[PDB]
């Protein structure tokens, strides 16, 4: 498997267990810290990262009933500039630029405790596919899913039903949408850490999954495996490969990755594109930092980029 280097630039530093990149309508960057603690407990973070100084700025550190959340992932909507931000203590919220936010579900469609969340994605149908490899939520003792197959797949639909399309994972964590050339939602990847698999299934529709199966081999024996991932234009998903130091890339078929990326650290943790460019900002764990470098072409489309009101 060929393996190329390309230059990490340093973007930012000090940000405990740094990871959901993600960037707003506006173009502002953001990353979480989910392993920022007060006392021994859960004080995790939300935070709007200066692009031109590196300077930080926590805009939002979520509590519920004094439970302190562990943001995770992220991911920009659309008809309002918001993110929807996966916390492994407190499921999913949706948090505001000036920093505050609401806790989306406490319980699912079925009327089961929600789990903690640790990344999402959007469809270009505005649906939100997510991850739990947490147990239930806060106030429940926090669990995760490292050892025993009890994360969960949700899907947080447009008519607002927090759908759980899936459970046994051990550690469901990155998660993908491929769509076909017309936009229409056709694939779900989803990343089990440890088993060093990559998971597929066929869309259907709105929390409608079908077929699962096992689309994609994560190189190496070390204690890690996949973490966050995303689509470039040419559907070529690029995965993070937690204790491998490379950022692995697959075809739009899966199997074998068919080149990796070397990294100037040991734990990639999640990666995106800044808008209509090259540039991949990766978080990583090793130093809690976060870079960014240029890949071979434009990022896919996010779903906070397309028009609802446009003619094409
Ligand atoms: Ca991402």
């Amino acid at each position: 498997i060929p393996v190329i280097e390309p230059l990490f630039t340093k973007v930012t530093e000090d940000i405990p267990g740094a990871q959901g990149p993600v960037f707003d309508k506006n173009g502002d960057f953001y990353i979480v810290a989910p392993e920022v603690e007060v006392n021994g407990k859960p004080a995790g973070e939300i935070l709007r990262i200066d692009l031109k100084t590196g300077k930080k700025t926590v805009i939002c550190k979520p509590e519920v009933n004094g439970y302190g959340g562990i943001p995770a992932g992220c991911q920009c909507d659309r008809d309002a500039n918001q993110l929807f931000v996966a916390d492994m203590r407190l499921g999913l919220l949706v948090v505001q630029t000036d920093g505050t936010f609401e806790e989306i579900a406490k319980k699912d469609s079925e009327g089961r405790r929600m789990q903690g969340c640790n990344d999402c994605a959007f469809d270009y149908e505005g649906n939100l596919w997510i991850t739990a490899p947490a147990g239930e939520v806060a106030p429940a003792d926090y669990t995760r899913s490292m050892q025993e197959k009890f994360g969960s797949i949700y899907c947080f639909t447009t008519d607002g039903q927090m759908i759980q399309v899936d459970t046994a994972f051990q550690f469901p964590n990155g998660i993908a949408v491929r769509h076909m050339n017309d936009g229409r939602p056709y694939q779900l990847i989803v990343a089990e850490t440890p088993t060093k698999k990559l998971w597929s299934y066929d869309i259907k529709g709105p929390a409608k999954i079908e077929n699962k199966k096992v689309w994609g081999h994560i190189p190496g024996t070390h204690e890690g495996g996949a973490d966050g991932m995303d689509f470039d234009e040419d559907n070529n998903l690029l995965v993070a490969n937690w204790g491998s130091s490379h950022i692995e890339v697959f075809g739009p078929d899966g199997g074998q990755p068919k080149m990796r990326i070397r990294c100037p650290f040991e734990k990639p943790s999640n990666l995106h594109f800044k808008p209509q460019t090259k540039t991949i900002f990766v978080t990583e764990h090793e130093n809690n930092a976060v870079w960014k470098f240029e890949w071979q072409r434009n990022g896919k489309k996010q779903y906070c980029e397309t028009l609802k009101f446009g003619i094409f």
